[PDB]
DNA sequence: GCTGATGCGCCGACGGATCC
DNA sequence: GGATCCGTCGGGCGCATCAGC
């Protein structure tokens, strides 16, 4: 069935308004995505803090037209040092981080490009593009030991300020999170082993997923479909795209949202209201 | 400099069998 | 014998490299 997300909720449970504007989206491609009109997009939404994953684009090779956004001028950018084409990630923001950092640990000698961290006054943004288990699972195994990794980092960042993590998850957590559960268990992204590490992650941190803390129980609320099979408008889709927050930030969350309707990538935008 | 072929990475449709 | 299961097949898009000119 397709899905209508529900209106923009902008005041916190105890009745304060909305401070911070966080967007999320995996852009498949930064370079295709700008000339798709993503940027515009952008602007229309006018988040204080963008997130973006799988930008596919070294810093040099950048365009011009992210020079010219002035509610966005503190930019990050990370990518792979020997597999430039893939991975990717970026953090723009409108006022400036306290201190920015990139990679899981030992991202000098590892340069994967997956993951930024900046820290602000009231809380700590993590943004990631999770590394894929691949077609067949070839490299389910090297994400397991990946998931185990994060888990550790994260729970040495949260136990200083609050912790928000955005991005590409690269998985669907439970059935209610995909469009065919049953015939996908062995696939990407919906395997035993990844739903359990997902699982761990909110334990052990520990995280609150905010979209289904808001919507428990609604179904067909995705945020990636393939390219192929006419999937999109079909809304066969996967909820590959979260916002986990630190259980003490829940009464800062007003919403989060899915913005099934913006073209230029095969995942759809998410974005996060938080009253600081 | 430029194009297009190839390589690499990253699952829903459907045909046949099974359930009762 | 309609619904469900389950395993096989055929397939969109972006970006890198390369041959050719
Ligand atoms: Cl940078
Ligand atoms: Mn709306
Ligand atoms: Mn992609
Ligand atoms: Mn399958
Ligand atoms: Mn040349
Ligand atoms: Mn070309
Ligand atoms: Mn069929």
């Amino acid at each position: 069935a397709l899905y209508e997300d529900p209106p923009d909720q902008k005041t916190s449970p105890s009745g304060k308004p909305a401070t911070l504007k966080i967007c999320s989206w995996n852009v498949d491609g930064l370079r295709a995505w700008i000339k798709k009109k993503g940027l515009d997009w952008v602007k229309e939404e006018a988040p204080d803090i963008l997130c973006l994953q799988e930008t596919k684009c070294s810093e040099n090779k950048l365009p011009a037209e992210l020079q010219e956004l002035p509610g966005l001028s503190h930019q990050y950018w990370s990518a792979p040092s020997d597999k430039e084409g893939y991975s990717g990630v970026g953090l723009l923001s409108r006022q400036c981080p306290l201190k920015v950092s990139y990679g899981i640990g030992d991202e000098e000698h590892d340069q994967e490009g997956r993951v930024i961290v900046a820290e602000f006054d009231s809380f700590v943004l993590v943004t990631a593009y999770v590394p894929n288990a691949g077609r067949g699972l070839v490299r389910l195994e090297y994400r397991q030991r990946w998931d185990e990794a994060f888990r550790k980092f994260l729970k040495g960042l949260a136990s200083r300020k609050p912790l928000v993590l955005c991005g590409d998850l690269n998985v669907a957590h439970e059935e209610i999170d995909l469009r065919n559960p049953k015939g996908n268990k062995k696939n990407a992204g919906f395997t035993p082993q990844e739903r359990q590490g997902f699982g761990e992650l909110l334990q052990a941190v520990p995280l609150a997923d905010s979209f289904r803390h808001l919507y428990p129980n609604t179904p067909y609320a995705y945020t990636f479909w393939t390219y192929m099979m006419n999937a999109r408008s079909k809304n066969v889709g996967w909820r590959l795209d979260y916002f986990l927050l630190s259980h003490s930030l829940l009464p800062a969350l007003c919403d989060s949202k899915i913005r099934s309707k913006a073209l230029g990538s095969d995942h759809c935008p998410i974005t996060l209201y938080l009253a600081l």
